């Protein structure tokens, strides 16, 4: 293997890692410049639930970055370094038959390489486990592979090998025992419960628990000092009864504002700056398409456009399409987006609620049937916004405006590809899109 174990039976507490991404006590001792490896502990001071029914688990989180010296604008993106749910870690550690307290490191065999261990080290497994492990996402073949000669059981070491190998129905067997039933680590030792790989090697194959982002959903110059999040919970049901749970998501929806005996809900974070930005002139008009969570970024947009009005500045046209399921489902900021519309800084607020009949409505209909405003908005310079879905909103919303442009501007579909690509170049027309 890469790595040797070094068991530390008797090291001192302040030479262990505790979760830190970057340098020794970094979480503990905070000090800027903050940035990927030097995050903010942030104190959540605000977790609440946006959506009205019960279906799904929408929230919006207000991140305290007081005293950070952070800076961000509307559009940038917040990275969060999440923790792994704890009792899944435990059950790992018994399962495995594992102490997780145990403290150690794993170093390089190859003493030359940058890589000198797999994560931060000295840690516990537990601190690995949680922090840097991701112990939640169907494990690759390569770790089938190698894990395969720790079942003692031949009928599982041959399936986990059959899984790990180029064989035909090898391949269709990961494909859908391991891939498609998504199966995560836990649950490939359950279901072949003779697998009883060292702890110390399962650390040594894994991949590292990674960062996830998100749209900052606030307006810099209304909260300096806060980031705010909007986000959907991730859980569900999987083809082998089991329920699986997004890592960030879950952890944030834990995440306590309070908690007795005090303490504040901390969240390691950082900000991506990104090239998603509101026009340089406040009078240039925007128009904004977020189903869904894509709503995000123009919270912010909007709240912005709102200050700037409050302050006495001149603001143009401010345009959002936005959908959802339900209007008393899933309408998230359903107040907020009423209450800026009400109050002239929203000038539209179109909502495409795409279950409430038989058929489908979705915000590019909507954008359709209100061709005749959009091109006039388009042809006096306004700038064009599409946050969300990747898939297929983001490419059926690009479609939407090939055809406006194409009809409006009474110009061939080649051409009017064009013009739209031209505004993109131009930066006119931005997207925040992902999957
Ligand atoms: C630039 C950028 C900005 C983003 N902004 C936002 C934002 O503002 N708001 C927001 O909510 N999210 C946003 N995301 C998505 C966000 O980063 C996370 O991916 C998401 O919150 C889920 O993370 P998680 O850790 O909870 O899920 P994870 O533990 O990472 O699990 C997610 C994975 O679970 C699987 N999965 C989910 N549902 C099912 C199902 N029914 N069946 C089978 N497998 C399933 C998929 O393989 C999926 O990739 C953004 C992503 C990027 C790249
Ligand atoms: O947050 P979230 O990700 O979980 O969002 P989401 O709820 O899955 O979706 C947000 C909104 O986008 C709609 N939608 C789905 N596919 C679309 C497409 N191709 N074009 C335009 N709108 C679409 C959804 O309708 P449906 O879920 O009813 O298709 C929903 O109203």
């Amino acid at each position: 293997r890469q790595y040797e174990l070094v068991v530390h039976t008797d090291i001192d507490a302040a030479k262990v890692y505790m979760g830190e991404m970057g340098r020794l006590k970094s979480y503990e001792n905070q000090k800027p410049p903050f940035d990927a490896k030097n995050p903010f502990l942030a104190a959540v001071t605000t977790n609440r639930k946006l959506n009205q029914g019960t279906e799904r688990h929408l929230m919006h989180l207000e991140l305290d970055i007081s005293d950070s010296k952070i800076r961000y604008e509307s559009g940038d993106h917040v990275a969060v370094y999440p923790a792994n749910d704890s009792a899944l870690v435990n059950q790992l550690g018994k399962i495995l038959g594992a102490d997780l307290d145990v403290v150690m490191s794993l170093n390089n065999l190859d003493e030359e390489s940058n890589k000198k261990h797999p994560f931060p080290c000295p840690t516990s497994y537990r601190t690995a486990l949680t922090y840097y492990l991701d112990i939640t996402n169907p494990p690759r073949t390569n770790v089938l592979y190698e894990l395969a000669q720790y079942a003692s059981e031949p009928s599982e070491q041959e399936l986990l090998r059959k899984m790990a190998s180029s064989s035909g129905e090898g391949k269709e067997l990961y494909l859908s025992w391991v891939v498609e039933a998504r199966r995560h680590i836990l649950a490939i030792l359950q279901d072949c419960p003779s697998l009883r790989p060292p702890i110390d090697h399962l650390c040594e194959l894994l991949p590292r628990l990674q960062a996830r982002y998100y749209s900052i959903a606030s307006s810099s110059k209304v909260h300096p000092n806060s980031v705010h999040i909007c986000a959907v919970v991730v859980e569900y049901e999987t083809k082998a009864g089991r329920i699986n749970k997004g890592v960030a998501t879950n952890w944030l929806r834990a995440k306590e504002p309070v908690g007795e005996n005090g303490g504040r809900a901390l969240v390691p974070m950082f900000v991506r700056k990104s090239q998603f930005r509101l026009p340089f002139k406040a009078t240039t008009p925007v128009i904004m398409v977020g189903p869904g969570t894509g709503v995000a970024p123009f919270i912010g947009f909007i709240q912005e456009r709102a200050w700037l009005r409050q302050q006495g500045k001149e603001v143009g046209e401010t345009l959002l399409y936005y959908g959802c399921r339900r209007s008393d489902e899933d309408y998230l900021y359903r107040e907020e987006l009423a209450q800026f519309h009400r109050d002239g800084a929203l000038t539209q607020l179109n909502v495409a609620f795409s279950r409430e009949q038989s058929h489908k409505v979705y915000v590019q209909h909507l954008l359709k049937q209100d061709r005749e405003h959009l091109w006039k908005l388009i042809e006096g310079g306004a700038h064009i916004y599409v946050c969300g879905d990747a898939r297929n909103m983001a490419r059926d919303v690009q479609n939407t405006f090939y055809d406006i442009v194409a009809e409006l501007g009474a110009m061939e579909h080649a051409q009017a590809v064009d013009y739209i690509k031209k505004l993109m170049t131009k930066g006119r027309y931005s997207l925040d899109v992902w999957s």
